């Protein structure tokens, strides 16, 4: 399988 | 709040 | 030929 | 989960 | 506060 | 799957 | 399986 | 002559 | 899920 | 007999 | 399957 | 007598 996630959450 | 999450699953 | 198979696969 | 499966495969 | 939560998930 | 979750933030 | 012959040849 | 042959054969 | 099979059975 | 078979599962 | 077979019975 | 006889049964 191929999978890519970017998460960038600020307070 | 803040909150990030990622979930892919495959059987 | 004599076959038997039972499959019960859950996610 | 619950399963119950007989098989008597004969020749 | 109160709070009363009862949670029983079966597979 | 199961999943039983419960959230109750207050501010 | 089952099976039953039974031959008596005679000359 | 005389002759007498049986075969069963299964797969 | 991910499965292959050949199967070329003669008599 | 001949046979020729090619079999490339990916998951 | 594969047979082969020859007779010549002469008297 | 005289006989002359060729088989190649293959498989």
């Amino acid at each position: 399988y191929t999978i890519a996630a970017l998460l960038s959450p600020y307070s």
